[PDB]
């Protein structure tokens, strides 16, 4: 076939019932990670060629840059209950991996202030029940998959991605291929 398990995705062993339909999972420690959001532009290239009536997850990992790996789960649920994804997603990647000027949870916070986050706002949603939620929302994510790597991305609980089985010569090229694979996945 065009599409064969193990060559573009693998088939999860274990599927996992009721989970989000497009699921993807970073860290801004992670390298490629940073690649597929500000050179790739992934997510955005892969909703562009979902169907209507689909939506898509992101979720930051724990298992990179030890205690500030955790912060940035912290922050990135701080974000998402304030609906700031995408003011605070390239400043935490360029500090964390260009500038490493992010080296505390008073840096993280620095970023949401400079992105005009207020500080009370900020500090309110770090200490909620509602955000300590939301990391327990990533963390199951994560587990339930058995996630030792990122960037990963599961469609339906069922498929992953596989990244490696796909051409690298051109970065458009990859992208669409990419994209192209998670609508099949989509509509399997």
């Amino acid at each position: 076939a065009q599409y064969e398990d193990g060559k573009q995705y693998t088939t999860l062993e274990k599927p996992v019932a009721g989970a989000p339909q497009v699921l993807e999972f970073f860290s801004f420690f992670c390298p490629h990670c940073y690649q597929f959001e500000e050179v790739l532009h992934i997510s955005d290239n892969v909703k562009k060629k979902l169907p209507e009536g689909v939506k898509m997850t992101k979720y930051h990992v724990n298992f990179m840059g030890g205690d500030l790996g955790k912060d940035l789960t912290q922050a990135w649920a701080v974000a998402m209950a304030l609906g700031v994804e995408d003011k605070v997603t390239v400043p935490l990647f360029e500090g964390v991996q260009k500038t490493q000027t992010i080296r505390s949870a008073s840096d993280i916070r620095d970023v949401f202030i400079n992105a005009g986050i207020k500080g009370e706002e900020y500090d309110a949603a770090w200490n909620s029940f509602v955000v300590k939620s939301l990391v327990a929302q990533q963390e199951k994510a994560a587990a339930d998959v058995q996630l030792r790597g990122v960037p990963a991305m599961f469609v339906n609980g069922k498929y992953q991605l596989n990244p490696q089985g796909m051409d690298t010569s051109n970065m458009d090229v990859f992208v669409q291929q990419y994209a192209d694979t998670v609508k099949y996945l989509s509509e399997k």
